[PDB]
RNA sequence: GUAGAAUAAUAGAUUUGAAAUAUUUAUUAUAUAGAUUUAAAGAGAUAAUCAUGGAGUAUAAUAAUUAAAUUU
């Protein structure tokens, strides 16, 4: 197999209930820091992605990281900024077949 | 147009499927192994902008008289 999901691996379940989806969410908005995506998927017992599928993050968690983001962007150096465009365009054209 | 029906966005609302081939889907650093790429101090070719040079071209008094052709 090639990057294949652990659930495909081994397939997937459905057995979390609405109040600990709830309660869930209540940790990611309450201290996003704390109860990270993984955090929470060993906790309960699922994947990362249904923990971002079922709960949202605080605007303020998501605003500081898009600041980190533009921080990084910023310190670049030219070709490393041509190179991502490049990266961008290339993967663009792999899905066109 | 003294006015309405008539495309997409931009967002909004109300619904909507999923545990979503996410032990890499999007993008983000370090380390190891390996493979590579990227010059313009100047130059060639071509074109253009400035020159240089004076080939080529026109004219050889351009006044006036005579003659043929014209607006009123
Ligand atoms: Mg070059
Ligand atoms: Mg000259």
């Amino acid at each position: 197999n090639v990057l294949v999901g652990k659930s495909t691996v081994n397939g997937k379940t459905y057995h979390l209930g609405p109040q600990e989806i709830d309660e869930i969410r209540k940790l990611r908005l309450d201290n996003p820091q704390k109860y990270t995506r993984k955090f929470l998927a060993a906790k309960y017992g699922i994947s990362p992605l249904f923990v971002s599928m079922v709960s949202k993050p605080s605007e303020q968690h998501v605003q500081i990281m898009e600041s980190r983001l533009q921080e990084i962007q910023s310190r670049w150096k030219e070709k490393r900024r041509i190179a991502r465009e490049d990266r961008k365009r290339r993967k663009l054209l792999w899905y066109q077949a």
